[PDB]
């Protein structure tokens, strides 16, 4: 994250790590509890990837240095790419971790809601970016969880900001037109999470962008809102 401030324990309960084994162990990707078997994040983090086997899911961490090994984990049972996925660029970058074991709720660990179909036509004020991401172009994981507060911004807008490429409703937009703050390497996969009526709602799942915080270039992420239908599909099937 660019431009964010250190979170304070327990603010993000539903941000996870998702760490890589293979070849050494290492953060990975960013990830959001949606249920206590479910980790909702990015398809593309998965790429090479060849085995569920080398990846492990931490909950209820603030700083990356919590993670030693015998720190206790979540292994994972199967990953689900959406099966339109090519790349981040073209959409589709959704995929979610099953879970082998049951995750216990508590104040360290515990749900984000999706967006309502309804909540659609709703115009999101406070929304959040969080990550173990980059602080600049050239950098490295961050220990403790950092949080920056990012307008949305339009489809049309955002289209503006990326010539060459098409920007569909399956995408959404953040960013400030003259930069500053924006999720970087690292942070992908993680929430974008916005708070409507006392309640945070998963809005979007970092996904890519032109470099980072740059002006006129917003993160562009994942709208989960349009994948909520394929989310219970995956996680509710008989
Ligand atoms: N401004 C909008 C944002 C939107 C999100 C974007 C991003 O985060 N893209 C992903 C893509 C990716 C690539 C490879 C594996 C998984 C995902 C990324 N992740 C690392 C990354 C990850 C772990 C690392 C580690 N352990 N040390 N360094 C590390 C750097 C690199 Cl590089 N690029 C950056 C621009």
């Amino acid at each position: 994250i660019v431009g964010g401030t250190a979170s304070v324990r327990g603010e993000w309960p539903w941000q996870v790590t998702l760490h890589t084994t293979s070849p050494t162990q290492r953060h990975l990707c960013g990830g959001s509890i949606i249920g206590n078997q479910w980790i909702l994040t990015a398809a593309h983090c998965f790429y090479g990837v060849e085995s569920p086997k080398i990846l492990r899911v931490y909950s209820g961490i603030l700083n990356q240095s919590e993670i030693k090994e015998d720190t206790s984990f979540f292994g994972v049972q199967e990953i689900i790419i959406h099966d339109q996925y090519k790349m981040a660029e073209s959409g589709y970058d959704i995929a979610l971790l099953k879970l082998e074991t049951t995750v216990g709720y508590g104040d360290s660990q515990r749900p984000i809601c999706l967006p309502s179909k309804g909540d659609r036509n709703v115009i999101y004020t406070d929304c959040w970016v969080t990550g173990w991401g980059y602080r600049k172009l050239r950098d490295k994981i961050q220990n403790t969880l950092q949080k920056a507060k990012i307008p949305l911004v339009t489809n049309e807008e955002c289209q503006k900001r990326y010539r060459g490429h098409k920007i569909t409703h399956k995408m959404i937009c953040a960013g400030y037109r003259e930069g500053g703050k924006d999720a970087c390497k690292g942070d992908s996969g993680g929430p974008l999470s916005c708070k409507h009526n006392e309640v945070w709602h998963l809005v979007g799942i970092t996904s890519w962008g032109e470099g980072c915080a740059q002006r006129e270039r917003p993160g562009v992420y994942t709208n989960v809102v349009e994948y909520v239908d394929w989310i219970l599909e995956k996680t509710q099937a008989v």
